């Protein structure tokens, strides 16, 4: 660690959590191993307030080159915070640690699929509006997510949705062993991603919300999706999805990227749909 470049060490000081400020429960994993090496932890802020956090161990990092790159991703991610985006609490330098807020309800897809939970149509549109707000923020920063889906959004104790799976929180489902159906048509054809291809993914995420986590295009092979979309076939209107909300989804799947709504337009249109419900 003494081999680290000093101007880079100075640069990362506002992101670094001192080892005396973090208590990691290496004996308690979060999510039964489904999210890899992530543990319960306790972060002590400057005032001594105890913060329940999720601590990911980055075992895939060994050399000083990978360590430096990890410090930079930390510096960049610390500048991203919004109520609807998973916010980095900090980093710790065993293996390097990524400290994230604790999300009581885990991923959005498993929450809406859980038979014991009963989110209303209002609550579901509300989750889609929160995702649109988080994406509007990421898009304003010229950030292209590339993997927006309900599995990649987290839900906290106050039912606030956090767009995740970016920066140091990427490869969320990295399991140790012993997304073509969300992609825009041009991304399937050219392998190039833009904010307008994230708008497409957003439309598929809206459809996941309104069907309470059903898998998209279950009868279509991942190889056959391109042709299916070129024929002008699209995901159908879910049973209890309001028509103006389905109109919004169809706009997200326009074959011409330039004709799709912006995330700013999506927040505007969805906020007005959301306001029609009693609460
Ligand atoms: C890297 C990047 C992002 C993560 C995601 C993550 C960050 N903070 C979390 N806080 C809690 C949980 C989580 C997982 N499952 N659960 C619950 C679900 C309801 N039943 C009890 C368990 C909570 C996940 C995360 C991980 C690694």
């Amino acid at each position: 660690l003494s081999a680290l470049n000093p101007e880079l060490v100075q640069a990362v000081q506002h992101v670094v959590i001192g080892p005396s400020s973090l208590i990691v429960h290496f004996n308690e994993v979060i999510g039964r191993g489904h999210f890899g090496c992530v543990y319960h932890g306790t972060l002590l802020d400057n005032d001594g307030k105890k913060i329940h956090c999720a601590v990911k161990s980055l075992n895939r990092i060994t050399d000083i080159g990978e360590v430096s790159q990890f410090l930079t991703e930390g510096i960049i991610m610390k500048d991203f915070s919004h109520p609807n985006v998973l916010s980095l609490l900090g980093i710790c330098l065993g293996s390097p640690l990524v400290v994230l807020p604790y999300m009581k309800h885990g991923d959005l897809r498993n929450f809406i699929r859980n038979e014991t939970h009963n989110p209303t149509v209002k609550d579901l549109i509300g989750f889609g509006l929160q995702v649109a707000k988080g994406m509007k923020y990421l898009a304003s920063k010229k950030f292209v997510h590339r993997d927006l889906a309900a599995r990649n959004c987290m839900l906290d104790e106050k039912f606030t949705v956090k767009v995740a799976d970016f920066g140091l929180a990427r490869d969320m489902y990295d399991k140790e062993y012993y997304p073509v159906k969300w992609m825009a048509l041009e991304s399937l054809q050219t392998q190039k991603f833009t904010t307008k291809s994230d708008v497409w993914s957003f439309g598929v995420l809206l459809w996941e919300l309104m069907t309470r986590g059903a898998p998209p295009y279950p009868d279509v092979n991942t190889f056959d999706i391109t042709v299916y979309l070129l024929q002008g076939r699209r995901l159908l209107q879910p049973e209890y999805c309001p028509d103006p909300l389905y109109e919004v989804m169809l706009k997200c799947w326009h074959p011409k990227a330039e004709m799709r709504p912006s995330f700013s337009e999506l927040v505007s249109r969805i906020s007005a749909i959301f306001s029609t419900f009693i609460g």
